[PDB]
């Protein structure tokens, strides 16, 4: 169990553009795109090809490394990140890493209390604080996942 498999687990893999649970357009290992013409344009740019709305498994691949590479450096260049990186295990590592894929930087940044809670090692307060986001009424099955590992620190929710 790593991040990339953990990953791939939550956000699935398809192969044709579509649509996320918030309506924008996506593809591959949820590799956020975006409405639609604008949104095969945006994936022909981002393949450098004309894609017809779809890819190889070989692409999303590509995507997704280039995803989770993006989502660490923007966690290790961010100020309110990545103090809580540095402080975590790696299991708890792969769940913020989660989180911001899914969620972008920004979005993680907001979660200061939470974030606080994970520094202090207060595992059981930050799980419960996690909870009451828009994030875990949308994607709950997910949002449990990954805090069930913020929890722990081990992999079970995966297994
Ligand atoms: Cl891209
Ligand atoms: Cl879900």
């Amino acid at each position: 169990m790593n991040i990339f498999e953990m990953l791939r687990i939550d956000e699935g893999l398809r192969l044709k553009i579509y649509k996320d649970t918030e309506g924008y357009y996506t593809i591959g290992i949820g590799h956020l795109l975006t409405a639609a013409k604008s949104a095969a344009a945006e994936l022909d740019k981002a393949i450098g090809r004309n894609t017809n709305g779809v890819i190889t498994k070989d692409e999303a691949e590509k995507l997704f490394n280039q995803d989770v590479d993006a989502a660490v450096r923007g966690i290790l260049r961010n100020a309110k990140l990545k103090p809580v990186y540095d402080s975590l295990d790696a299991v708890r590592r792969a769940a913020l890493i989660n989180m911001v894929f899914q969620m972008g930087e920004t979005g993680v940044a907001g979660f200061t209390n939470s974030l606080r809670m994970l520094q202090q090692k207060r595992w059981d307060e930050a799980a419960v604080n996690l909870a009451k986001s828009r994030w875990y009424n949308q994607t709950p099955n997910r949002a449990k996942r990954v805090i069930t590992t913020f929890r722990t620190g081990t992999w079970d929710a995966y297994k």
